[PDB]
């Protein structure tokens, strides 16, 4: 490989993609490694039902039940958080998305379809950065849910994390950084398969630069890791799966759930996904 | 990049893979393109009702009902042909799989969760090598069926080829060999991500040998073609679609289809997948 305007012109949109990144995503991947290990936030830790009330400062709740059974409660706040920070994510990965060079030139109903179907699987995507064996940061880094708690919570919702979890362990193990991940969810966004696309080629065109980039990038972020590229790119596939696991339980829980509805942002998203 | 020990055992492994493709598999894709444009095969065309009962010959099918009506004994007859198909593709990637260097040594029930999810992914994929726009090849080149033929069949049997049709215009225009594909195929089957997977890390170190092969293979295979490695990998994911979409399609006929029984082996395929 050599040092030319081409190759400076991959790592010149990678540090683009990067910067929109830092700008998009207050909670890096970097700083959510701090706090893990080191840092400006010393999370609360959430193992149990008595610390999840102890510590209901995080988890953002509201319209709370006060007689019903602790476990059923308990289930509801965390889903509801889930809830907050999924909106809250979803605008991020769209402001992000907007400095992806070329993909506001796309047809509007491409962009969006680009975006309803992407905007999950990155948010599984950048949850692996928060998670650890033990457990995910929430709220900004002010908390820190323990996966045994999540798996403990009455079923069905018992069952919602632990895949998202049991990705991330795999995930984590590609030792990818913020300027890797600025530009692999990049790659997801523009998927030229995605159902009902209009022009598939702007799209792939746009996806193949982000290919060059992304190759480039690994090959010089990660010495010795031999196919990572290719093991990146499978990834995608998991993160369709969970999105289709995920659709599955929430169909449960308004199948056996009342009074939960989801926030008509996700409505909308979920509405003819696939 | 050089030619050295490391990669003359990367073209070894093509190699190898390459000639255990031709013994495993007697309709190749050369072969393929040799009839659909200059061959010994002459395949008789099914375009429409009558051509298929004119030609008969082909279609491989048993207890045929005489009183029913036209539309729906048409159907019944085609379905019965790609289960026939089906059957002997199975065998076909089963003996395959054994020349893959390394897959007979791995856990028999690896073995067996590995070619379970991975057979008919790779149908789908050599079928396109008997595709193109205007149809397919069927019954070891001796017919030929159009798309649309098997897209006015009595509703829902007509849902059935179209996904499999889209899927290989775009995979043919990535001007694949049976070089290529060999290699490829072997990928799909050591994936370690599927359900129910023992020992994965044994099975993704197969992989990336097979990656690191097939990535070599194609940059010698395709000068110009960019990023066609990534391009291809990519389409692992639309073959796992195609799989979840004919699954729904298969319980439809099920739910509203009395005397269709899927033949044992199929069954014993499809049973507890995903
Ligand atoms: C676990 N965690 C980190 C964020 O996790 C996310 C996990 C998933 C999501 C995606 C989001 N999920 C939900 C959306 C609506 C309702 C429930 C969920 C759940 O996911 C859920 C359901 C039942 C039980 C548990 C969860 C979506 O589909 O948009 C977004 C974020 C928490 C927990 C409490 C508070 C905040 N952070
Ligand atoms: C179209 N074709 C090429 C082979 O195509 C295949 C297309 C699909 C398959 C996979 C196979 N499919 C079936 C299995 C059992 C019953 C029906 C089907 C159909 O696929 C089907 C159902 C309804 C209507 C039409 C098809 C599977 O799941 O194992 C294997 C082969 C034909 C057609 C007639 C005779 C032979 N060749």
């Amino acid at each position: 490989m050599q040092l030319n305007p081409e190759s400076a012109d991959l790592r010149a949109l990678a540090k683009h993609l990067y910067d929109s990144y830092i700008k998009s995503f207050p909670l890096t991947k970097a700083k959510a490694r701090a706090i893990l290990t080191t840092t400006d936030k010393s999370p609360f830790v959430i193992y149990d039902m008595n610390s999840l009330m102890m510590g209901e400062d995080k988890i953002k709740f509201k319209h709370i039940t006060p007689l019903q059974e602790q476990s059923k409660e308990v289930a509801i706040r965390i889903s509801q958080g889930c809830q907050f920070r999924s909106v809250e994510a979803v605008q991020e990965i769209t402001e992000y998305a907007k400095s992806i060079p070329g993909f506001v030139n796309l047809d509007l109903n491409d962009q969006v379809t680009l975006l309803k179907y992407g905007v999950h699987e990155i948010i599984y995507t950048m949850l692996a950065s928060l998670m650890n064996k033990d457990g995910v940061l929430i709220s900004e880094g002010q908390g820190f849910m323990t996966r045994e708690f999540l798996k403990s919570l009455r079923k069905p919702f018992g069952d919602f994390m632990e895949p998202k979890f049991e990705f991330a362990v795999k995930f984590n193990a590609l030792e990818l950084d913020d300027s890797d991940l600025a530009i692999f969810i990049a790659v997801i966004i523009l998927s030229g398969d995605r159902p009902g696309l209009l022009n598939v080629k702007p799209i792939e065109d746009i996806q193949d630069n982000l290919l060059q980039a992304l190759e480039l990038q690994l090959k010089l972020n990660h010495p010795e890791s031999s196919q990572l590229f290719a093991k990146l790119l499978q990834k995608m596939t998991d993160l369709r799966q969970i999105v289709t696991e995920h659709v599955q339980l929430l169909q449960v829980i308004k199948k056996t759930e009342t009074d939960m509805s989801l926030h008509p942002l996700l409505q909308e998203i979920y509405k003819d996904l696939y």
